[PDB]
């Protein structure tokens, strides 16, 4: 048998609104594993609902951060430090573009819009990987989510499409800038999966449908399939995987055209 | 002989500082071609090397446009309109990053830098393209210019390389968007030319030298290369093409290690 | 207007078979621009067409060349050396995979099957590339046809996506290896066209119908969109361009769904 | 914590030489998790060394099997299948050039020579996978080892680079015609390891401590990196990952210069 053992370890998991949140799916697979868990959610009206998550995973301390702030943010970070002393782990499962960027055409989309989607969806991955960078330990790490559509055109995934190619690019320097540390970074590329964002996407139930038709599995991935991923690549056992986009998607994004 | 024929085409290219601007290369491929040229310059104080670009176009109007200026673009597109009542080309030869954000570390980057820095040289062509939309002709077509940084890591290049990954995003949701109307959005990446800009890459000398050692033609890629390329895309000769970023660097990018 | 002329310069396309072949679409290209163009075909049976295409060109010269056989190749370069005394252009458009490969599973190939396919649609282009080295001249070029299938999983496309895989590293290698020379490599990936080897390819017509609702342009590319980028590869208008593959295919590959 | 019980669990490793061969890394790890294992060699002379490595496991069958020869790899899973009834897991970690194809240009490779490196080192997988796919587990998984030649000239890997392109392709059609029945299929693509088979790339040291000096974790990957990562995608743990190329390579291929 092999054993995960992350006892020592702390984390910080940053984007949570309840348990369907990728990020509490990587969360509770942490704890599992035996970290010590932080969790960090966007405004107070979401507490009660984080107060819920700390109490699904046998406890996990708590903080407000909206990435935007960077009062908040530094508030963020002194906490943790405070907490923890140091840092091993920061899942950064944060993304966000107004609701009239998604539901019109990408070239439409106006420029405080297109702007608030890249600043929050893009440029705080940025924003906690400086902030991170004192705390995290050699054999430390960062990840974060994607999709697909940074490389390829799915349709009302508008801005956000933009978001994640920067997302990504953002990994690659980030994971140069921090590997001299022993620090790495990387992306999960997830396929779709039914969360409180997956509302904000038009036509979302045509993408999983059409995904579970198409992917070689024939089948959505789930939760938990993200959540192992992002144990394994924050574990140890990727020790030697640093700046990479690492699908967990059923294979669907290897598909060209099916039928 | 084959022969491009530009004759009654209108462009407008989109920053241009001087006679090595890559913008001002396919500016004056368009020209020779026999197109009608546009050119926009970023501020007053750019004014009078645009009309020494103007001129050695054998004309071309002249407009005045910070990309992050709403009002200037709106201005700037009634002004085409006014003058060709339509459009077949536009290029888009617009970027820029604070000094510092390219200095220092990515990681380093301030929340003001880095957005300025996509907004200038990302969201710039959301801006333009959807203002041209209206006016631009079946048959018509958008260029801009990125590079390789968007996929893999050079050094400094920083936010830059994080503004062309959505960029060249940004090429491919357009052209999906414009595509029906029977306009073609592509991007270039050319490889390093000494442009007035590439004086605000600090490793640029590095760079250059790193291409000429590495590259396929064991060379680095001319002005006119980019040029030829520009009114290639932008041609009836690439009807078929879009959604497309095409390398123009020796061959440098599909080089490992040696 | 600005002129492709290419009086004086020596092409060589390999893989002609009728009117609809990509390779001869480049070829009538190529003519138009001014080259002297030669053409090979495959075996006997081919030879009536293919003396009509050589006609169709002001009377090419023509060789008949299988790729699996080395006396073959080696008799047609010693021929285009005796007829052109070098050569700048070569174009490969050539490519074959048993019926058994192409209607069954990919994991189904048989050994001699899968050996063949390769052999014939990615090794023949460094049979061709290596024989015509010593003739090509600096500006010189070889440009070779590919499918989006090597990145992309097309059911049925089998190993014909392999051996594309196969074919599209083979080019960045071959750049690598002739740009000293002065000598580019280049792959075209077409979207589907209707050409004889079409009918190779199980539920084509399914393909082809689903490309003209989903491509950006809401069309299928045409044979002649193939010969235009074949032209501009092999012209000095693109000096810069080498080891790239360009896609031609009304912007379908950058879709991502639906 | 969290556990990985592979107890139950059958696992055939193919292409294991050496305790440092990268087959081994993952038959030790699969061993570890409580996977019962096979070993396959390839020669007579391999005896001695597999039979060592069986010991070193704590128990391992062998079997000898050469990739080539088809018979023998009917043997080899009629073997299995009489053995473990059926299987969970296969591990590909085989590949082979001929010295000369290695030592020189690519364009310099004979016919016979780019064959065989194309069968042994990417047909090998559509041949184990074939034989493979009735005994394996819905759950299963087959896992092979690629390199990011595959993508980007590394001069003197010459064919094997092209031989890389065809198995990772291969990779994705096999994982689209296995996925109907749960069964996933894979690729590590490990950065340079110190191996028996490194030692015939020309310049490998040189390759080695390269790496060392511009990957981003600035060292290069140990051989326990690559036998975890197979380990994971075998694992449940991976459940959702199919036809992936996974890099492990202290972030090496991210670079783009310098
Ligand atoms: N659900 C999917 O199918 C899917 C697929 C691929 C990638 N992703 C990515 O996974 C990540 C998590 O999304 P999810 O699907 O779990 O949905 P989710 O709604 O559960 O999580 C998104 C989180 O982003 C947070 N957030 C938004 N704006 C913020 C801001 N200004 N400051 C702080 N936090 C902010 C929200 O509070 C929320 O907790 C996102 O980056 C998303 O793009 C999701
Ligand atoms: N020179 C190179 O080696 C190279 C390589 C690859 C890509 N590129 C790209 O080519 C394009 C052209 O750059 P160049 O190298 O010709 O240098 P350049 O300085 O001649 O052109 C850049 C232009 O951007 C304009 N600009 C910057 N901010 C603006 C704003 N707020 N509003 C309006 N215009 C603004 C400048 O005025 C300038 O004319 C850029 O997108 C650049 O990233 C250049
Ligand atoms: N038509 C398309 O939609 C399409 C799309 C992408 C790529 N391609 C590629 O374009 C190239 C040209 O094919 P096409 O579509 O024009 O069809 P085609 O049938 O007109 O040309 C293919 C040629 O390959 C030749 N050939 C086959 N085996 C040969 C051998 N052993 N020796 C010498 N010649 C041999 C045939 O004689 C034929 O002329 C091929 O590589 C093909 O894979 C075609
Ligand atoms: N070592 C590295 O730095 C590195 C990096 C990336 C990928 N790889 C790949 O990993 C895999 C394993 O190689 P390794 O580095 O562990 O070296 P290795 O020498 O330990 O393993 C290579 C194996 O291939 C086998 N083989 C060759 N021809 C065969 C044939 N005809 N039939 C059956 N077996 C045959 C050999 O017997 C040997 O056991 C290979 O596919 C290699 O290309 C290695
Ligand atoms: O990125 C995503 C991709 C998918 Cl398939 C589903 C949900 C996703 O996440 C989001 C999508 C849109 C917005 Cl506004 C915010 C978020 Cl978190
Ligand atoms: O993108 C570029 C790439 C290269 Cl190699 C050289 C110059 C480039 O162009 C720029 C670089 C930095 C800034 Cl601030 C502005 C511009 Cl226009
Ligand atoms: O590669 C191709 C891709 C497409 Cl969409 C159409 C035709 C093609 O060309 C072939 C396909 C199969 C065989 Cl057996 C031979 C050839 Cl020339
Ligand atoms: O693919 C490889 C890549 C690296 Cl960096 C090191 C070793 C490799 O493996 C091989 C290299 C050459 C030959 Cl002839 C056979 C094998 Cl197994």
């Amino acid at each position: 048998m092999l054993t995960v053992d992350l006892s020592g370890k702390k984390a910080l998991v940053m984007g949570v609104t309840n348990q369907r949140s990728l990020g509490f799916a990587i969360a509770a697979k942490l704890k599992e594993a035996g970290a010590e868990v932080a969790l960090s959610y966007q405004a107070e009206r979401l507490r009660p609902e984080a107060e819920k998550l700390a109490e699904a995973l046998g406890g996990a301390l708590l903080f407000r951060a909206d990435v935007t702030q960077d009062e908040e943010l530094d508030a963020l970070f002194a906490g943790v430090k405070e907490a923890f002393g140091g840092l091993d782990y920061l899942v950064h499962a944060i993304a966000f573009a107004p609701r009239e960027a998604m539901e019109g055409r990408y070239i439409d989309t106006r420029r405080q819009d297109w702007l608030l989607a890249l600043e929050v969806s893009a440029y705080s991955l940025v924003a906690v990987a400086r902030r991170a960078e004192p705390l995290l330990r050699e054999g430390g790490g960062i990840v974060t989510l994607t999709y697909y559509a940074s490389e390829k055109v799915v349709p009302k995934y508008n801005v956000m499409a933009i978001a994640k190619a920067a997302l990504e690019a953002s990994v690659r320097y980030l994971a140069y800038e921090l590997g001299p540390k022993g620090v790495r970074v990387n992306a999960i590329s997830a396929g779709p999966v039914r969360t409180v964002a997956a509302r904000s996407i038009p036509g979302f139930t045509k993408m999983y449908d059409r995904v579970a038709q198409t992917a070689p599995l024939r089948r959505n991935i789930t939760q938990e399939e993200v959540g192992n991923l992002g144990l394994f690549l924050l574990s140890p056992l990727a020790s030697g995987i640093t700046g990479e986009v690492v699908y967990v998607d059923a294979g669907y994004h290897i598909m060209g055209m099916e039928l």
